[PDB]
């Protein structure tokens, strides 16, 4: 196919990510789940009820 | 003016990279190894290419 | 690599959107104003002290 | 109240009234009118 | 979007502050927490709810 | 005549929970706060000093 979807991130969200994965304080399933909450936030991003939106 | 930088991820390295959050047979730490790679693969200039003649 | 987004603050935008209905000037006045608004949010400023560490 | 509101505006969106400005078979009344709209779409999309 | 507009004034008060070691670290992230609040409160005039 | 910067509202909240985490010796959380207020003073990419990219 000639078409692919595409999705943005900011500067600062994917420096927080890659933050995140080294984070000492979180067990390795945490970090995951912070991950994913913002890949999902990526996806759909009109989504305002993530940890860091409080 | 002020001025963002901002980064396109394609849908299907964001699917391959949600998925990878909970595959079960890689450990936690794997999967955020696999995911930081993907992460720094965005991050790191694609092109601008190595000359050799400084070695 | 990266792409990117320009902010424009509300007041600069009002004063585009007022300029296109001042009609004692020529369309191609109005035109010529927006242009250079335009333009003008395209150029950064970057005025800030160059600090490498503190 | 230290807060202002910003809209983002990529920079196609920005480049493409740029060049509507010069579209010359329009009339200058025609490419105004355009410009006002897409500025319009920015404020409220 | 939403921004908020640092002054010149508060931004170097707070880079003072970090470089004044006769105050303890507590003291000096205290200092600058309160002017972080200044900056931000209210964060919007119409719910001015971390003002209470 | 006053020169202002700009800053977004989540920088802006995660400096003010930064002041207190407690994950961080005092010594690290006012480093970290003194790498956001350099970055507002100059930025620069969003680099910090931990950064491993």
């Amino acid at each position: 196919s000639n078409a692919m979807k595409y999705f943005q991130i900011d500067e600062l969200t994917l420096n927080a990510m890659l933050r995140i994965t080294t984070i000492e304080s979180l067990t390795p399933e945490q970090r995951l789940e912070l991950i994913k909450a913002h890949l999902l936030n990526i996806k759909t991003p009109s989504d305002d009820n993530e940890p860091w939106d409080e």
